[PDB]
């Protein structure tokens, strides 16, 4: 008995996690409340393991010590180009073994990236545990649609460690379009799927063919996302504070912790308003931080990146050998879809057609797995 299985969206920055009960999808808040959790591990020196939110918030002078992005390295090889590039700006130590990637912390230990990512999980299935009264011992997990065969292995090899069975590895863009039932439809249409991460930006075509999907072409920026969004908010106000001071806060990790926490805070909140405040007590060296930022500044500062994920979108069309008037749904996925002019600049691209929000950007990949997973529950 394979009992209730669960869908995971295994993310770069964040994750989620999903369940049939009762006859309806839910997604699940974990015990802080929240319905995504970093994909974030902590590694205290006193010992304890810090898994998701508390991982991600705590204040460290040591941050070579906090671990994420695991999903960049699962499954490669330590010559794959993408891992040489990822360990020039990985903040903790990726180092070689038995030539592939390890991450080395101080708890000294070396960890398999699937070792952490099985953390993450291992965290999603307390979630679902805590909201089904129930042990969990089987899932589906998504995955990009560009993984290749390794990359699918080492998810599943990642679940095995946290006690789960991956029944299926199913592509994440497949996962949003069947949250929005499009695979409970007859005939055939062309969904573009735009994917805006906390790292990552995925667009990829899919046809759907009387609940068959083809993945035509995918395409994107492997390393932008929404937290490309904060520090160019966080470059602004480190350089007014200089400004404004003479100091240079950046020598002291906490106080850019604080101020990265409080402008990720102020990014969401200008997805609904027009101003908000950043207030930072004893911000550095004992003195109080207070300045506002509007939702023009927000953009100006932002507007070529922003404007930079259209260009993915003409290559994915022309690479599917279709036009604009062809995508018959627009899935906007990543919570960086629910900025304002993101919506605009996609809504402007396809010439007024409304791209699909209904369900939560950060939840559709996730509510699909789920969905998926409600079929195979015994
Ligand atoms: N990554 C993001 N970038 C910008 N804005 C975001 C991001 N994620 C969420 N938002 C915005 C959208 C909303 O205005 C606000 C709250 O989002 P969310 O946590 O998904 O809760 P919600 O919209 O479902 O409401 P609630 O949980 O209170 O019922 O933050």
């Amino acid at each position: 008995d394979v009992g209730t299985v669960v869908g995971i969206d295994l993310g770069t920055t964040y994750s989620c996690v999903g369940v049939f009960k009762n006859g309806r999808v839910e997604i699940i808040a974990n015990d802080q409340g929240n319905r995504i959790t970093p994909s974030y591990v902590a590694f205290t020196p006193e010992g304890e393991r810090l898994i998701g939110d508390a991982a991600k918030n705590q204040l460290t002078s040591n941050p070579e010590n906090t671990v994420f992005d695991a999903k960049r390295l699962i499954g490669r090889t330590w010559n794959d180009p993408s891992v040489q590039q990822d360990i020039k700006f990985l903040p903790f130590k990726v180092v070689e073994k038995k030539t592939k990637p390890y991450i080395q912390v101080d708890i000294t230990k070396t960890f398999a990236p699937e070792e952490i990512s099985a953390m993450v999980l291992t965290k999603m299935k307390e979630t679902a545990e805590a909201y089904l009264g129930k042990k969990v011992t089987h899932a589906v997990v998504t995955v990009p649609a560009y993984f290749n065969d390794a990359q699918r292995q080492a998810t599943k090899d990642a679940g095995t460690i946290a006690g789960l069975n991956v029944m299926r590895i199913i592509n994440e863009p497949t996962a949003a379009a069947i949250a929005y039932g499009l695979d409970k439809r007859e005939g055939e249409k062309n969904i573009l799927v735009f994917d805006l991460g906390g790292g990552t930006f995925d667009v990829s075509l899919l046809t759907i063919d009387n609940g068959v999907f083809e993945v035509v072409a995918t395409n994107g920026d492997t390393h932008l996302g929404g937290e490309d969004f904060d520090q160019r908010v966080m470059e602004h106000f480190i350089k007014l504070y200089k400004k404004k001071t003479g100091k240079d806060v950046r020598k002291d990790n906490r106080a850019v912790q604080k101020l990265r926490r409080e402008v990720e805070k102020a990014k969401r909140a200008l997805s609904s308003q027009h101003q908000a405040r950043i207030e930072i007590e004893s911000f550095y060296e004992g003195e109080d931080f207070s300045e506002t930022l509007t939702r023009a500044k927000f953009e100006e500062l932002n507007m070529d990146l922003f404007r930079s994920t259209m260009k993915p979108v003409q290559k994915v069309l022309e690479d599917s050998d279709l036009k604009k008037s062809d995508i018959d749904e627009i899935v906007l996925v990543g919570g960086s879809t629910r900025i304002p002019k993101i919506q605009q600049l996609v809504k402007e691209f396809f010439n007024g057609k409304e791209p699909s929000r209904g369900i939560n950007p950060d939840e559709a990949v996730a509510y699909g797995a789920a969905v998926q997973a409600g079929v195979l529950s015994g």
